[PDB]
């Protein structure tokens, strides 16, 4: 058996072209940053995972090396379930909160451990949760049209990512919910019925706004309404799904383990599950959140967005799952989801394949990691909700 | 009108000789830590606050100066209704998580600006807020007895706690409930019926062995149960209550903002809320939850346990509520409760009083924090209940 010798947490900033620049109800994105967490063994096996984000990453850091670590050093790393329980019963509930940036830290570590596991055996992880359901791959969603969009821009912009391969994109929304429904009625009008159209307005509307956006994404047949309402008001999700109309209600990542969607299921206010590996607890934690969903006769599409990393995490699970695949994509300008490993966008016929190498499959570069140290740079403006 | 111009966040650390070191659910305790957080403005009145524990003071730290501390610079702190808001949709609910250590760190700030309203107007917080409910004085508690004891030894620290002059003490369990139960019974035959007895399981128990406990302090003729089980578990405080005894099933250390509060209440989930105004949210957040306990016909009696900041934050609220008064107060081995600041316990016919000066209403003896900085010692050893 190995055991833990050192948990390390690689704070990084890439830089984004001001015009590149998004905004959402999240806020203006200013540097696309991470955590690289590192789990070494004495006998020279390691893994890697991500934290996610935006998230303070000195937070994360000492949270990751200081409040975790110390739980995990000395251990055997092959235990991951005892490892997640000691952690979260230990120091995490209690002493970072029970829906917390610790919650997310926790995630990082538990991904490391995942990939050194498969690492440790010669295996990708979809393999170890018992290979692929989506044999063939996975369907994937171009994340995302973002905010200061005219209806013809947001419509040249998903035949844009259409002419690239995706069979459904996303849309954020929420400031100004008119521009939004001229934006969409534009896009699918442009489109057409055979591409999915997401709409995500990171938690910006009230419950009124939200029923009367409801009606317009009925009207144009969207797939899903994700963070319709604050994270905080099941009962607004509840009184949206009860609704009955084909749109999905979407909601997740920013939601901490199975925990707070057992609250959303319970309440009947949840038909998407959006837990991310790197956030709401760890692959251990989505793998159970994924299961939980399926009991309910809901689904689980997670959240995604951050790195490469936390890419890959949630699609060696969604290969692996029986849920209907609608995988998120970063294509905002991030050298996080192009340069720090090996593993790229491929798409064939709107699908995308699990990297195939042991643990997560892919190798860092090292040196790109060494060159974009974080230097105290902010990573997002203030969000909105105000 | 003034402007903020620094928000500093000093870490403290104070040893508990090995003898004085107490276990509870959430640990052995180690050295009592906090943050003393301090607001300056550029004509020089200054507030200071306490965001509880234990969370990482480094944690903490970063939080409060570098991720809050930027919405705070330049502001008007006069108008902390708008300064909460801006922080809590700004940055910290989507970039701390909703219900975490970023919300505690909220918390803290949200003292020092109604402590430094206080001082600008000369008068103490409990003014501010209307006035006193409890004229006379506010009924408090001995926090706690801890585990490890025998039921002679259980009640003997009672019948001291009595002499002192308490009419109301609290005992933890939850790690050998046969031992709790013996404790329990020798404690209410010392006494007799006129003490009260308050029960905190630190989210020890599980729903079976919690409703075997029930009986148990049903028949003692207990005040409450607090934290009988997960907080995460809102079902289980459900079958609880449902029960239809005496004794209030109380929870909420471990719970943040009135979002927390209200899932409880919704789901006839708890009697007693104890949303602590250095953890849940700030004295603005506090003064919500109180008054929507009230409203469905609850009580709020804060958890205050940390130092001296948080339990004066706390008794300008519960002074001034007209919720019946069960007043936690630390009896602990803690340098935070007796040095820190010029406030100590004066219990008269088992009533304290809030400070009275302006803001908090003490001074900070500024010797005591420069002697007491944290050089990176623990704060509480491994939590249970894994
Ligand atoms: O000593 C402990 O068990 C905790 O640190 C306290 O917060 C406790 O739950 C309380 O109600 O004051
Ligand atoms: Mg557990
Ligand atoms: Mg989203
Ligand atoms: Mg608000
Ligand atoms: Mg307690």
């Amino acid at each position: 058996s190995l055991k833990i010798t050192e948990v390390k947490a690689h704070a990084l900033s890439t830089p984004i072209p001001e015009r590149m620049r998004v905004e959402s109800g999240a806020g203006l994105k200013l540097n696309r940053q991470m955590i690289l967490v590192e789990v070494r063994t004495d006998e020279g096996v390691t893994g890697v995972g991500s934290p996610s984000g935006p998230y303070d990453l000195a937070v994360l850091k000492r949270a990751i090396e200081d409040v975790i670590g110390p739980q995990l050093i000395g251990e055997d790393p092959a235990n991951i379930n005892y490892l997640w329980h000691k952690v979260f019963h230990g120091e995490v509930s209690r002493n970072l909160g029970h829906r917390s940036v610790g919650i997310a830290a926790m995630s990082g570590v538990d991904i490391a451990l995942w990939d050194l596991k498969g690492r440790a055996m010669n295996q990708p992880i979809y393999q170890l949760l018992g290979g692929k359901f989506h044999t063939r791959g996975v369907r994937a969603y171009a994340s995302s049209i973002y905010w200061d969009l005219t209806p013809d821009q947001a419509a040249d912009e998903l035949a844009g990512w259409v002419e690239q391969g995706f069979t459904a994109a996303k849309l954020k929304v929420g400031r100004a919910p008119r521009k939004d429904a001229a934006n969409l009625r534009a896009m699918r009008q442009r489109v057409g019925a055979d591409v999915e159209i997401l709409v995500d307005a990171n938690q910006s509307l009230g419950r009124h706004d939200a029923l009367a956006m409801l009606r317009i994404l009925d009207e144009a047949g969207c797939y899903w309404f994700e963070e319709p309402l604050s994270i905080d008001d099941i009962e607004g999700h509840r009184i949206l799904r009860a609704q009955g109309t084909p749109v999905r209600i979407a909601t997740g990542e920013n939601l901490y383990t199975r925990n707070a969607f057992n609250d959303y299921i319970r309440n009947d206010a949840i038909d998407v599950l959006q837990a991310d590996a790197s956030r709401a607890g760890g692959i251990t934690e989505a793998l159970a959140i994924s299961a939980s969903a399926a009991s309910a006769h809901l689904a689980w599409n997670p959240h995604t967005f951050n790195d490469i990393i936390t890419v890959a995490a949630n699609l060696h699970l969604v290969a692996a799952s029986p849920h209907p695949a609608m995988f998120e994509w970063d294509i905002t300008h991030n050298d996080l989801m192009t340069r720090l490993a090996s593993y790229d966008l491929k798409l064939e016929n709107g699908l995308v394949q699990p990297p195939q190498g042991p643990g997560l499959g892919f190798e860092i570069d090292w040196d790109f990691v060494a060159a974009h140290a974080w230097k105290g740079e902010p990573a997002i403006g203030a969000g909105h909700g105000m």
